[PDB]
C-alpha cells in the first residue's frame, strides 16, 4: 500500500549516505529508528544530546549506536564558528550571548548544522511543537529561490491510489499569492514520490458557480500559478467532484486540463485542508503520511509527538530524499 | 444503505397527504417524480405552469398526471389575493405592478402558495440557481423563531453509518453566532432522520491546540450554543480525529461530552464544509443527500440542475417530513 511507496523513496536514498540530524537524542522512537537506519546503512544518522546519556538510553532499549554520530552542544568544537554563523545570518537581531544561548538548544544546534553543510537535513518533532521545529528552520535555513513560505503536504494512499494534499498543516489563511505557490511547490514534492503532477485548486464552486472573494482568491491563484509555471497541468477553482470524478468534470467544466483526474489537490485554507486529509484518512481509509514541509533551502521535517518508531524512519527517508 | 434512511422518512410522510409545490412544471425530472408520488398516494403534488403544456409534456414521457394538481400563474383565481399579500409582506419594498410581475414567476408563485397555507412546502432548483430558490423563500416565507439564517445540511450515509454535515451549501463565511446557530438547527434536522444529536464544531485544532481568530470563532461558537441549548450534546473546536475516532478523543481532549462519537459535524466555513462532504462522498464512498435547507418558517428545498428523477422524489419526501 503506502509501504510500496516508501521502498520507492528508500530506493533513491539508500547508499548515498545522506546525513540527517535528529535533535531529540534521548527519544526512544528516534533511537530505535536511528539505530536501525545506521544498522542497514540506509543513511547516516546524527543524533544530538549528551553521549553518556544517549549511550545508556540506547542500552536499556537493547539498541546499539552503530554508524550513529553524536553531537552535544555543550562539547561541540565548531560552536563559535556556529555561534558566529548564526549572528551573521540573524543580521544583528542576535547578540553573541544570545546566539550562544540559542545554539544550546537541540533544534537550533541541529539546524545550524544542516545550514553549515555538516548535515543534509533535519528531522525533529517527536517531542516539540511543530512551531519549535519550523521556527529555526525559518530564521536560519531559509526558503528556496522563488518561495516565500513553507507549507505542509500529505502523501495520501489507498492501495494503488496516491495523491498529495496541499498545506493541511502550516499556513492558516493563505491568499492568492500563497495558494499559487503551494500548488507549484506541491507539484514538485509530488515528483519525488514518482507521481505525475495534475493540480486542482479546490473551492466550493467550480469555474464560476458561486462568486465571492473566496472563489476569486482561488481563481486569482490559478492565474498567478499558470502564469509562473505554464507547463504545470493545473486548472482552478474546482469542487472536489470536478477534480476527482471525470463524469462531473465534463459537466461542470470541460475545456480544462484537469479532466476529473487530479492527483494533487491544493486546498483554499487550513480549515479545509486539515479537516480534509483527516476525512480522507478516517473515512476513506486512506493511509496518510504526516506533514512534509517543502520549499526550504534544506530538508527539515516535523514528526508528531506520539509518532511511531517507524514514522521516524520514514520521515527520515523522505527528508533524505528531499536533500538528494 | 441510504435507501433505508428514506423509507424511514417516507414512513412518516406517506398517507398524511402533504402538499408540495414544484414550480418547475415542464421539467421531466419533476414530472416523473410528481407522476410517481401521486401514483403511490405518498403526498399531493402541485405542479406549476401551463396546463395544456404540462399535460402534453407528461404525454411524451409516458406519464399520467393522476393525483397531480396544476396551477398557472396566468389563470389562478386567487392571484389578486396573493399579489396583495406579497406587497404587504414586502412592507413597501414592492409596488403593486411589481408584485404582480413578481408573482408571475413560478418560484415566487409557488412560494406565495406555501406562505398562504395553500401548500405545505416547495421544492425547486432542478432548473434554477440555488439563489433563485432561496431568494423568495427568504423575502416571503422567512426564518423561524430565533433563527436568523438558513444553512444547508447533508445527510451522509455508508451502510450503517449516518451523519449530518453542517452548512456545506449556503453561508459562505459564518461567524460565531451563525456557527452556533447552524449547530443547533442541524441537531434538530438530524432528529428528523431518527438520529441522536452529538454535535462537534470542527476546526484545525482541538480544544486549544492552535490559537488564532479561526479557532476562537469556533470556540466562541461553542459557548453561545451550549448557552442557548444546554441539553444539546455538543463540545467544540475539534479536529476531525477528535470528533471521529474515540482513541484520539481521550488523548487530545477528554472531559468532553463528545467522546470521538460525533454524528453531526458543523464545519467552520463553506470552503471546508463543501470540500468536506464531497471528499467524504467521492473518497469515503459515502452516499450524500443534496442540500437540505433548515430553519425556515415552511419547508423549501433546492435540487441541483441535473438531478435525478429519484432525487426529486426523495427531496420531496424530506421536504414533506419537514412540514409535518
Amino acid at each position: 500500500g503506502m509501504a510500496d511507496l516508501f521502498s520507492t523513496v528508500q530506493e533513491k536514498v539508500a547508499g548515498k549516505d545522506v546525513k540527517i540530524v535528529f535533535p531529540e537524542g534521548l527519544d526512544e522512537r528516534i533511537l530505535e529508528a536511528v539505530s536501525k537506519l545506521a544498522g542497514n546503512k540506509v543513511l547516516n544518522p546524527i543524533v544530538i544530546g549528551n553521549e553518556n546519556e544517549i549511550q545508556a538510553k540506547a542500552k536499556e532499549l537493547n539498541l546499539t549506536l552503530g554508524g550513529v554520530k553524536i553531537y552535544d552542544p555543550h562539547t561541540y568544537e565548531g560552536m563559535e564558528d556556529l555561534v558566529q554563523a548564526f549572528v551573521e545570518r540573524r543580521k544583528g537581531k542576535a547578540t553573541e550571548e544570545q546566539a550562544r544561548k540559542a545554539l544550546l538548544d537541540e533544534n537550533y544546534f541541529g539546524t545550524m548544522l544542516v545550514y553549515k553543510g555538516l548535515a543534509d537535513g533535519l528531522v525533529s518533532g517527536a517531542a516539540h511543537s511543530t512551531a519549535d521545529t519550523v521556527r529555526p528552520a525559518l530564521q536560519i535555513i531559509k526558503t528556496k529561490e522563488g518561495v516565500k513560505k513553507t507549507s505542509g503536504v500529505f502523501i495520501m494512499a489507498r492501495g494503488e491510489e496516491q495523491y498529495v494534499f496541499a498545506d493541511c498543516a502550516i499556513n492558516i489563511a493563505p491568499d492568492s499569492q500563497d495558494l499559487a505557490e503551494i500548488a507549484i511547490e506541491s507539484a514538485n514534492t509530488a515528483k519525488m514520490f514518482d507521481i505525475e503532477p495534475r493540480v486542482a485548486m479546490l473551492s466550493f464552486s467550480t469555474k464560476g458557480s458561486a462568486k465571492s472573494d473566496e472563489t476569486e482568491k482561488v481563481a486569482d491563484a490559478v492565474k498567478i500559478a499558470k502564469e509562473k509555471a505554464p507547463e504545470l497541468t493545473l486548472d482552478g477553482e474546482f469542487q472536489f467532484d470536478a477534480a476527482f470524478v471525470p463524469s462531473v468534470a465534463e459537466k461542470k467544466a470541460p475545456d480544462s486540463e484537469i479532466k476529473g483526474d487530479a492527483n494533487v489537490f491544493v486546498f483554499p485554507s487550513l480549515e479545509a485542508g486539515n479537516i480534509g486529509y483527516k476525512i480522507a484518512q478516517r473515512l476513506g481509509n486512506f493511509e496518510a503520511v504526516g506533514p512534509i514541509l517543502q520549499g526550504l533551502n534544506m530538508p527539515v521535517n516535523d514528526l508528531s509527538r506520539g509518532c511511531n518508531a517507524e514514522d521516524v524512519y520514514n520521515l527520515a527517508l523522505i527528508t533524505a530524499a528531499q536533500a538528494l
